[PDB]
């Protein structure tokens, strides 16, 4: 058997995933298979809060995958228990389809450049039939077309132009979109439009220093250096995979598909060490393109479910992507052929300046009274690519005991081909000649497993309200009383609830069984996000449907075992009918999500109307969220970190 | 004679100009018995100013606004003093407004309120012996507006406190009682006195000093291991006086009693065209609603800006504490009552930081070897000012994508007013600390923007994001996620009284209708993304609607005009928020253009604070930002001329075989 990790949260070893795949081969012998997904099936949160709180069993380690077979549609997926090195659970699933990983990316280009019919599309484009090397595609999942359903595996090859291999083909868009069979390796359709446009002229859109200097005349001198050095090292302290930091304790764990996931999060109330969340991760995304010409409906890429945060990760270049004293992780899966391959360096902890934590000084001796404490923050992230897209996604936990997600948005636009005469308006921006850049939204699901100061949580909109009486009443005589208004959700229905400006609506997630001595109220963490963008796809639109969690800026549900990801477990070619994921933990609604094991779905992320400054690659744009402890501690839990100054009145007065 | 000209018509006034100003009011109002509020800069008229600097027009002469106050006469005075003819210009009497706080008025009080009979009788009342009157603390907030009073004496009210020993926070101990002060006259006139009596808490200070912190919990954390930066090759930025040059942006760093810095004359040298982007960018005023409607608390409303003064409040910047890296400091200069020049040392801080990635991408293709990946690099103008408990920290950040961000951070300590021990603190505050009652408000600030985007003749838009009007199924939108941004053009001031929407997530543009973007057809502009845009919740009518216009409206537009700065009035202190001036005068009857003509944006930003322990006994900063991106205004992403950190090309990775 493989030895067995330090921590039931760990990610799956080189030596577990090759046990994993073997013992798959076995139990599968004579049968032409191939390793889609090879990953740790979590303990159950019974099953693990037991063992780390109560002296429980140990949970089994379970590794779950997902197989292919040569002439057999759909997929297979089971559970190996790899201390028996046995397959303990089985399903042959003929009607989905499952996650693209890098090497079914890479597979397409060589299908469309050798199929007769593509090359044809090619000539007709401008484009001679010897240049077929100079032709890409981004081959994303078809995503959803009515034609095929799930019936083959299905890739949509978004077709570029590259006059030189250095070239950034974006500004040289075709016309049509291959339709390939990723299993078959061949091209089964192609979507031709009804007005056709040839490939542009133009030079390429270019940004690396070579191409820049030929276009405006030479780069920027090299600025003078900003140095950042922790010359006594760092305050946090890692056991595997633990993390120990400010008084806060989790698990930093990885995946194929979630990217990042955080478990197992407590805060170190001087001596008393009080639970926050046991799982916190990013579950999905949509990014449904605005569009509505054909084929341009099939681009709403669930980033997460249909790539993976995981798999699309970047190995983090020392020491450029990442400022400073670093501790990186790798990570770790299996290609097809059931062989573990690592991405070096996918995940990078650190911890940065963050400007003042607190300050206040007196007035009265002219602010010679003072105190001042600098912020420290702690930062777990990676960086993921899809095709054009990167995301840059950073855990940040404060000292104050809040914890952040910041993202950062950068790469290159997604393009298509405009005509001379052709307007882009108002479904996209012309950023370059012959080049539209659609409208599109970028749509995240934070999944939020909470354990506020223990187990039995609840969740509440916060609305901020005038007070119902009106001026001149002698309850509000001069017109300005308000109060927090505050609905508690009872059922799955009362959750789902937008962000909702006219109240600068906050949700909280809250512990009913406890209260603040303080204040009287339970103890919460707190949900601060305006960045909630409606879903702007209409109801019973494919993005809708394909997406239920999307709808609403939190969704509620009652806590399942294998309650992941809330558009399904095999999302790319799945229509959106069905009750599965966030649609299957509604329900109708009714059931009870009171002072019970909860998960938190919170839809967060941006609308994006493309300019040329996002061309030819896009400057960073900001998303962030906040979850803020309120009515959790008693007092201001930072106080007794070192002022960076401190002059007290007397100290003040004595300093003549 | 006359005192040195500036190097810059926006440099603020130096020491020696200050004094040359009182020395010239106090000559013309010889035999007269005045104190100073107010000496300050007199802007030059746009026009005046934009034709020296771009069209080699006449230098705009060099004034001083002053605001004094007389002995036994009502109100003020102001006026202009020429500086160069040592001479007042322009003069008025109002006798009917009440002027800004300084800290000089601050301080004044509590000698005031300790030697008043009826403040001590009240003291005893609630608990504190009569010698020890030394033990007893306020802040002395403006009134705000008590219609007892109106304008007709210069009040504050003492919001009074106690402590047990000088090094204690006072917060966990306010008294019941408001004693009411006439400031010119030093006598109490006042007190207001609560229908249910509550006396001093018994229980001990809630500290925050070290020592404080060891007999509470035990011990300080260890220092945690330093976090070093340094920069040994020196700065990217240039400053010539008080003009900064950065990463392309060229603008003037000026300052002030009232807003604190103000940002002038910023252009971005796009490849040798120098383009003109905003003509000033200020925090014009802000208001800070209570949402208790009990009695006396409807006075907590302060206008901290045009009450008390970011400038005037603004804190001297304790070396490598306030600001982390190399820093260039500048100083502030401001009359005190006598006519003598103040110093505020560093009082604003200038400093460049690794603002993590700008941009990067990577192909799949080759595992992500074909890499381009390009560090961000942020310029940080600072300050912090202290409105008694509050303290608000600034930053003005220019960005390499030629964006540009206001950043607060709020941190200070809560106001806080007495609770009895049976006493419940909801809905209207939180019990934060035993008899602690820390009452709902809110934080607004008006951010006053005076565009030139592009060169003059701006106009203003909300952007909303919408679905096509056409339904699923149609042929216009047959799968059903067809969706724009409907841009509505501000054509009279009227339209542009717009709130934030999530509905819509409306943005809105600032841009010139003169010109056009080669590539995407649409003007050149700047996007303000604010979200941070709470609905003021005092109602229509109310005393804070009346005395804060402009609050009632994320954005208002209105035509530009000389002296269209602060936009609750002049002289905010005591003013019933009855009368057309400020915002209201500038909006008029709503009809007049701003669609391609000089125009003045007037953003409403801020939070809601519903108080809760943490934030005590001091708060951890709650921070609050808005930003100001071009669109459409480069034709592509201006920061592509800077050095990447790592770039390798899909042939460089190959030739690494
Ligand atoms: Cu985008
Ligand atoms: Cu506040
Ligand atoms: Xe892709
Ligand atoms: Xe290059
Ligand atoms: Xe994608
Ligand atoms: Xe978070
Ligand atoms: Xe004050
Ligand atoms: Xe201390
Ligand atoms: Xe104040
Ligand atoms: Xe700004």
């Amino acid at each position: 058997a493989p030895a067995r990790p330090a921590h039931p949260l760990d990610p799956l070893s080189t030596a577990e995933i090759k046990a994993a795949t073997n013992t798959v081969k076995s139990y599968f012998a004579g049968k032409k298979i191939s390793f889609n997904t090879v990953t740790l099936r979590e303990p159950a949160r019974k099953a693990y809060i037991q063992w780390k709180e109560q002296g429980g069993p140990l949970p089994p380690r379970l590794a779950y995958y997902v197989i292919l077979e040569a002439g057999k549609p759909g997929v297979k997926e089971g559970l190996v228990d790899l201390a028996s090195l046995s397959v303990i659970e089985t399903r042959a699933l003929e009607t989905v389809q499952p996650i693209l990983t890098v090497e079914d990316l890479c597979s397409t280009e060589e299908v469309i450049r050798n199929d007769p019919a593509v090359i044809e599309q090619c000539v007709l484009s401008g484009i001679p039939a010897n240049e077929m090397h100079k032709v890409y595609c981004d081959p994303w999942t078809i995503g959803y077309d009515e034609r095929w359903g799930t019936g083959k595996r299905l890739q949509q090859a978004l077709v570029y132009y590259r006059s030189d291999e250095d070239d950034s083909q974006y500004s040289h868009p075709l016309d049509f979109c291959p339709i390939v069979d990723t299993e078959e390796k061949k091209v089964i359709f192609i979507d031709i439009p009804n007005r056709r446009r040839k490939v542009s002229k133009h030079k390429h859109a270019n940004f690396y220093p070579k191409h820049m200097i030929e276009k405006v005349g030479a780069m920027r001198p090299e600025a003078p250096p900003i140095n950042v050095t922790q010359p006594e090292g760092v305050s946090f302290k890692m056991t595997g995979n633990v993390m120990e930091w400010s008084n806060f304790k989790f698990h930093i764990g990885f995946n194929y598909r979630e990217g990042i996931v955080l478990s197992d999060v407590s805060y170190n109330d001087h001596g008393n060490v009080r639970p926050i969340f046991h799982r916190i991760s990013l579950s999905e995304m949509i990014v449904p393109y605005g569009s509505p010409e054909f084929p341009h409906q099939r681009k709403h890429a669930l980033d997460i479910g249909e790539y993976g945060a995981g798999y699309m990760t970047n190995p983090l270049s020392l020491g450029c992507d990442c400022k400073g004293v670093i501790h990186y992780l790798d990570a770790h899966f299996s290609d097809r052929a059931g062989d573990p391959i690592t991405v070096k360096n996918a995940v990078c902890i650190h911890e940065e300046d963050d400007g003042l934590l607190f300050k206040h000084s007196d007035f009265r001796d002219n602010f010679a009274t003072s105190l001042v404490t600098r912020a420290t923050k702690l930062v777990v992230s990676q960086i993921f690519t899809a095709a054009n897209y990167e995301y840059c996604l950073y855990w940040v936990f404060m000292q104050d005991g809040a914890i952040r997600l910041d993202i950062r948005l950068t790469g290159i636009l997604n393009t298509y081909i405009l005509g001379d005469d052709e307007e882009a308006g108002p479904w996209g921006t012309r950023v370059y000649p012959n080049v539209n850049a659609h409208n599109h939204q970028h749509l995240f699901s934070l999944r939020i497993d909470p354990r506020i100061d223990g187990d039995g949580n609840s969740a509440a909109a916060c609305d901020a309200k005038s007070s119902p009486y009106p001026l001149g009443s002698p309850e509000n005589m001069y017109g300005n009383a308000f109060y927090s208004e505050k609905t508690t959700f009872k059922t799955v229905k009362d959750s789902l609830t937008n962000y909702e400006s006219a109240t600068g609506r906050s949700w909280d997630i809250f512990n009913p069984n406890k209260v603040n001595p303080y204040s009287g109220k339970p103890p919460s963490y707190k949900l601060v996000s305006t960045q909630c963008p409606p879903l702007l796809a209409k109801e019973g639109s494919l993005v809708a449907k394909r997406a239920p969690w999307a709808s609403h800026s939190v969704n509620v549900v009652p806590y399942k075992d294998n309650r992941l990801y809330p558009s399904g477990d095999h999302v790319p070619q799945w229509s959106g009918d069905g009750v599965r994921g966030m649609r299957e933990w509604i329900g109708d609604g009714s059931e009870n999500i009171d002072n019970t094991d909860i998960l938190f779905f919170h839809t967060f992320g941006i609308t994006h109307f493309p300019a040329p400054e996002d061309f030819p690659l896009m400057p960073a744009e900001p998303i962030t969220l906040m979850l803020r402890p309120r009515h959790f501690f008693t007092e201001n839990p930072g106080l007794d970190i070192q002022p960076s100054y401190a002059m007290t009145t007397s100290e003040a007065k004595r300093a003549v």
